[PDB]
């Protein structure tokens, strides 16, 4: 039974139980976070922003089975092309615009990788990826606004491929958490 989110901690106790057993049901998951409406006094503890690229803020550790986190996006900044490491992987915007371009997964030859499209995410919208949909990359195109999103990934990992657009080579690439919950980890 799917209520409202009252609030981002509400959120966090309805994700437990969401995730309390072994599979994920990925339209719930979509429209709970789609529902909690964002109010920025509730996460200013996590947006913590670097001035030369986006950052990731260790929210809630889940049950053993999500990672909550919330990325800043200064104006300009943007994500690499790349995967999620067989997770599935919810973007919900907080503040804000983002750009997400979706690409197919490259073949073997060398080649430059062609955007399958892109939509613009705005705030409170839910999006979701994983790899069996494909790859993307995620860009605050803003020269004005910073972004804030809130992301879930289950299960948790630490890390993903880059993809470089002009061959589809990819690197194995370790995310880093700016802070945790609250507390900055340098
Ligand atoms: N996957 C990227 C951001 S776009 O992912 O919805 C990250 O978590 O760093
Ligand atoms: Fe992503």
């Amino acid at each position: 039974e799917l209520l409202k989110p009252r609030t981002l901690a509400d959120l966090i106790r309805i994700l437990h139980e969401l995730f309390a057993g072994d599979e994920v049901n990925v339209e719930e998951v979509q429209a709970v976070l789609e529902a909690y409406e964002s109010n920025p006094a509730e996460w200013a503890l996590y947006a913590k922003f670097d001035q030369y690229r986006y950052t990731r803020n260790l929210v809630d550790q889940g049950n053993g089975k999500f990672n909550l986190m919330i990325l800043c996006w200064g104006e300009g900044h943007g994500s690499s092309i790349h995967d999620h490491t067989d997770s599935h992987c919810f973007l919900k915007l907080l503040q804000g615009n983002l750009k997400e371009t979706l690409f197919d997964w490259p073949d073997k030859k060398s080649n430059e990788m062609i955007k399958k499209s892109e939509r613009t995410l705005r705030e409170n919208q839910c999006a979701y990826i994983n790899d069996s949909i494909g790859l993307h990359r995620v860009e605050n195109v803003s020269h004005t606004e910073p972004a804030v999103s809130l992301h879930l990934y289950s299960p948790p990992f630490d890390t993903c491929h880059a993809f470089d657009q002009r061959t589809g080579h990819k690197n194995k690439v370790t995310m880093t958490f700016h802070s945790k919950f609250g507390i900055r980890t340098p």
